[PDB]
């Protein structure tokens, strides 16, 4: 199943889409400058591009840590991003009440990994009718993903992306099971599967090897965070994706 | 470090405390009935007991499964449980705004595993001044519990219980690392550590083996998401009494 | 199923048997000293005891590392240990040809964990008719032990002990699944199950005590352990727990 | 570091080498037939090829299951393969005494994973001077491969291949850590790394093989286990990705 995001076709047998941008929104001008760069690079490489950021640092590690710009100022920055660039955007939500007004602005809304089993947030996300990105928790198997998709379907929204970020492997370590992408396609009705290579690594030659290996299994998209390093990175990812997508299934 | 919960002393060198009750509150009548059974068994054996229930069923497996009575009517039920049995109670909270009103009635407030890194919730829980049960995520290592404890301490609350639930072990399976109890005591100032045996089991023989193994390491309490109860508790009490009666090694 | 090893009765509902000694035999005199210590402590505590050592260093870390005294001198030392102390002994074998000569002298022969699926070694060990200790590989699940047991039975030997040594847990780490003991008992005919606490690991001997107590709480036939009187202090506590567990009806 | 195996160059920056054949040697005519098919297909696509089989199946799922033709007859069969097709061959050794007899006939000798820490066997394999494939145990981390490599070096043999076969992942189940390849390259001096996709496990073998080879590897290790007739379709896709990845500079 493909999904249309404005102009963009996202699917497991389509050219890969890049989801990319900043950990946490800090200021308008800082964001425009990051986004500008991703757009120029993707535009000449001809890679469809969706801008990502959080407006809220929900898991900030110290009670004195930066909070983010908050919802109100974050949606303003997102509104500026879409008007200046004409691209879709994606952000995460952590509370049912945030869902409707986030979804008014942001093309894709994201269910945070920690919160995948929070049923009221699932329902409030489903209700908006928007494309939803479901971040697979490190503690859930690719087979348990259908249970979450079932909830979204029962609540009447089938426009779902599944997003891989690694699996718990002993203490304090992650491994990405390259067979899990296939399992998710097979049990979840060939919904778009994308690969969050950045969070898979947190526990760069390493990021390139991992991104290539995951994209070799034929995926809808790549999901990251951030002289000319991105561009050279994406040239290599595009070369692989083009080849893979050109072979019959 | 011991924690006083009304007339109960909770600590890794005190007689173990049983936490248990019902999954989700629906009615007063139904709650009082379950709680009465726990009370009668634990009283007969002399085991301290804290009644546990959710007012919001936040991770129900179907979206349309009953969501619980909700905050307002839930707290009314908890009030009547406390009045009728004279025991402490515990419930989980989900948003910052819930913490104060819940803490007015519930002696222990519980931080759900999936919220354990939500800084706003941790702060609002800390500010109640109540005893807090921290449920350990199955993907978090025992040494990472320190970081959560730290956040609570920064926000002014040291009355913390750590609740073991098992660890991710390949796909689907959980294993309980019996060494992780000691790592938590050692790294987290010997806060009371309790063992949620049920979650780890996703059969009576299995629950018994696992509960006995954990209690053998010397723990403040046993946490169920559960004369069947009585027979099980007779065995746990036997082990706990033996272990606790002996001094920690020289 | 219980096993007689000379005068010792090994079984999951019998008093636990301690297995211990040294890693690699170095000389007759230091062997006899180490054994005397274990014998002194276990006799005074009333615990049956089987001495263990390797005559071999098959996995020695450097090609220049110490080899051990080897089979011929190894077997001589085991003869002397047995004549001096009148206790059974246990050693590992890594090659099929080693099995019959080693079994001449050693009461129990041990299938190293790395080799537990090596069909020729299984067969050669089985043919000796001796008591065999099967080390569960860290990479095998408890439900797979039935397959190795089945092979030993096809090769004609049912005097089998199963030995837990932990399971792979990410890179460079082991966890012991306390539910595995019960799975082995249930699927392998209640053969004696023993717990290699020493290999399951890797303040600190705090750790070995915690692990040993947690494992013995599940009701096991025996324990593998290595040594002012730490061994004594550990065993007093393990024996108290074992006596309680074994006095409860299953 | 590259290794020459007769006229084949094996290396992490060279066209991938296929190590393929069967599990256990069973009979002469069947072996030759299966080898013929591998040879035909790899020759057709220009893929360097090394025939693999065991003469001693040491971990059979039942004790009286056929162990294989044994050393003497197994080496005769390998001789016939090399004579008929003119390709290199690879087999596993199980005891020190086997190492010399096997190495005089076989181009690559393999250290089974379950024996990987047996020092006596490592020493005797090292002393042949033969190219050695080291099979990484599923319970061993990538950074611990350097300890095995060091024992081989100490005994005088540096012609070593590292073979990935997956890592234990909970019970009864394997995951391949795609970052494990780079760790082995970095810590073991960029010795050739190959990927045993068969023992790491359909559509799956292909996904897994393509992911592995995307990280830039010296070879692919499989048993036909694949259906033998779909071999060409499988290899066309591997070769396409390998040719892409190898054609770009590193970094
Ligand atoms: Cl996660
Ligand atoms: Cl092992
Ligand atoms: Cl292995
Ligand atoms: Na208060």
């Amino acid at each position: 199943m493909d999904i249309k995001i404005n102009d963009i076709t996202l699917g497991n047998n389509s050219p890969f889409v890049l989801f990319g941008g900043i950990n946490v929104l800090e200021s308008l001008d800082s964001t425009l400058q990051t986004c500008a760069h991703y757009v120029e690079v993707t535009r000449k490489l001809g890679i469809p591009y969706i801008f990502k950021a959080s407006f809220d640092a929900a898991n900030r590690s110290s009670i004195h840590s930066y909070r983010g710009v908050g919802l109100e100022e974050g949606l303003k920055i997102f509104e500026k991003v879409k008007a200046e660039f004409g691209i879709p955007v994606i952000t995460d939500v952590h509370e049912p009440h945030q869902c409707q007004p986030v979804a008014e602005v942001c093309d894709v809304i994201q269910l945070p990994a920690f919160l995948a089993r929070q049923t009221d947030l699932v329902v409030a996300m489903a209700k908006t009718g928007n494309v939803v990105n479901i971040k697979k928790p490190q503690f859930l198997s690719p087979s348990q993903m259908k249970n979450i998709v079932e909830k979204f379907h029962e609540a009447g929204n089938g426009k779902l992306i599944l997003c891989e970020r690694g699996s718990s492997f002993g203490y304090d370590n992650l491994v990405v099971d390259m067979l899990g992408f296939g399992v998710m396609k097979q049990t979840c009705g060939n919904l778009p599967v994308i690969f969050d290579v950045t969070h898979s690594l947190q526990t760069r030659a390493q990021a390139l090897d991992l991104a290539l290996a995951g994209m070799a299994t034929r995926l809808a998209g790549l999901f990251l965070e951030s002289l000319h390093l991105l561009e050279d990175f994406l040239i290599r990812i595009k070369a692989l994706d083009d080849l893979i997508k050109s072979q019959p299934i």
